[PDB]
């Protein structure tokens, strides 16, 4: 299958050179598999996810994402016009509020809430959560983080956007789940990227298009938009039996664009996210 004029983010994970504009992916496109969007909510409703989207769960007084941007992530990760694996389940975790913040406690239970509540869904081909999160370094983020990988769920979490190291920064700094950097159009590390030695991968993360409230689009950047470019990606491949939860990481890591990206610190992996398509 070809996307034509597809978002800059999708297109640069389905070719091994920057400037292309045409997402090409396995016609499975990540069906059979479930992403929890970790964030402020989906906005299930948007046309865009063609009902494979759904609200289960909420530490706020709503559910609603009032805020966009965990739309946008749910976005990107698959929903049809913007998405990676454009067939695949979406669950929503409202753990940040309205305002895009949410305590530690509240993200922690968010966690465990998807360790858990993904022994009660149909999920054949597998579960990744997307978490486009993060705060100053947590001992117990980290170690919630973890728990929800060693459950048997491929965990993406952002870098964040200090143009730092990410050690000090949780859950980007959980040596076990898989940190995504950010990386723009022309293949440079985006501006804001955090690096070091802790992140596995880099994602399109710099002016990237998807959904938005309210049944729109818009364009944002950050580590945040990178995260769910991979988690789509490991549910795609998850889909394609080419890996599985406890190894999608690694698999994505193997299967990289080695050595494309530019103001790459020495000491952080140059790998860029690659669907490796035909
Ligand atoms: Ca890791």
């Amino acid at each position: 299958a070809a996307q034509t004029n597809a978002p800059w983010g999708l297109a640069r994970i389905s070719s091994t050179s920057p400037g292309t504009s045409t997402y090409y992916y396995d016609e499975s496109a990540g069906q059979g598999s479930c992403v929890y969007v970790i964030d402020t909510g989906i906005e299930a409703s948007h046309p865009e996810f063609e009902g494979r989207a759904q609200m289960v769960k909420t530490y706020y007084y709503s559910s609603r994402d009032g805020n966009g941007h965990g739309t946008h992530c749910a976005g990107t990760v698959g929903s049809r016009t913007y998405g990676v694996a454009k067939k695949t389940q979406l669950f929503g975790v409202k753990v940040l509020d309205d305002n895009g913040s949410g305590q530690y406690s509240t993200i922690i239970a968010g966690m465990d809430f998807v360790a858990s509540d993904k022994n009660n869904r149909n999920c054949p081909k597998g579960v990744v959560a997307s978490l486009s999160l993060g705060g100053g370094y947590s001992s117990s983020v980290n170690s919630a983080a973890a728990r929800l990988q060693s459950s048997g769920v491929m965990v993406a979490v952002a870098a964040g956007n200090n143009n730092a190291d990410a050690r000090n920064y949780s859950p980007a700094s959980e040596p076990s789940v898989c940190t995504v950097g950010a990386s723009d159009r022309y293949d440079r590390r985006s501006s804001f990227s955090n690096y070091g030695s802790v992140l596995d991968i880099f994602g399109p993360g710099t002016d990237i298009l998807s959904t938005w409230i309210g049944g729109s689009t818009r364009s944002i950047s950050g580590t945040s938009m990178a995260t769910p470019h991979v988690a789509g990606l490991a549910a795609y491949l998850m889909t394609l039996g080419k890996t599985t939860a406890a190894s999608a990481c690694r698999y994505i890591a193997d299967t990289a664009n080695k050595g494309d990206l530019s103001n790459i610190p020495f000491g952080t992996v140059n790998l860029l996210a690659y669907n490796n398509y035909q």
